[PDB]
């Protein structure tokens, strides 16, 4: 499990979406290293422009990557669950908007470590910071606070982003979070812990698509 994550991996994300109607899809690319829980990715919009804007897809759009302290590593469900892999289910809720429903097989094929999710996207105002593009293409990054589900056999995780609108208003989205095992042997299931998220976003000057650029280093934390 944690040996399939002792150097670089390379990273394929696949997202088909609709979101109150509009269709779209986004494909990634990129790799990822555990041992300092980096991931670099860059995202296209093949379906031409993106009609959500980008910054409401980037929890969506590989926490297997994240830095699990020595100390911490028989917490780490994720590279557990590896490699026959796990599904990341997601419900993220928009306040004063509609909601994202997501469902995502993150496994390995092969050495490329692939991420395919299905979004679903209900409920949205036209004139509403999502499907008006109101927010800013930026990003606030904090803690997500995991819980084992021994009954379920995985984990569940709960944590607010907060998106900067234009105007100087705050765009909340509460994520409701899934995480169970796609193989039938035994996982490692944690306590109560949290990764430290630290995110930028940035663009490619040579990309003519719609896309965005994604760093991110996750790390464990929580238990002493």
């Amino acid at each position: 499990g944690e040996e399939l994550f002792t150097g670089v991996v390379p990273i394929l994300v696949e997202l088909d979406g609709d979101v109150n109607g509009h269709k779209f899809s986004v494909r990634g690319e990129g790799e990822g290293d555990a041992t300092i829980g980096k991931l670099t990715l860059k995202f296209i919009s093949t379906t031409g422009k993106l009609p959500v804007p980008w910054p409401t897809l980037v929890t969506t759009l590989l926490q297997c990557f994240a830095r699990y302290p020595d100390h911490m590593k028989q917490h780490d469900f994720f590279k557990s669950a590896m490699p026959e892999g796990y599904v990341q289910e997601r419900t993220i809720s928009f306040k004063d908007d509609g909601k994202y429903k997501t469902r995502a097989v993150v496994k390995f094929e092969g050495d490329t470590l692939v991420n395919r999710i299905e979004l679903k996207g209900t409920d949205f105002k036209e004139d509403g910071n999502i499907l008006g593009h109101k927010l800013e293409y930026n990003f606030n990054s904090e803690n997500v606070y995991i819980t084992a589900d021994k009954q379920k056999n995985g984990i569940k995780a709960n944590f607010t982003v907060r998106h900067n609108v234009e105007d100087g208003s705050v765009q909340l989205a509460d994520h409701y979070q899934q995480n169970t095992p796609i193989g039938d042997g035994p996982v490692l299931l944690p306590d109560n812990h949290y990764l430290s998220d630290q995110t930028v976003l940035s663009k490619d000057p040579n990309e003519k698509r719609d896309h965005m650029v994604l760093l991110e280093f996750v790390t464990a934390a929580g238990i002493t």
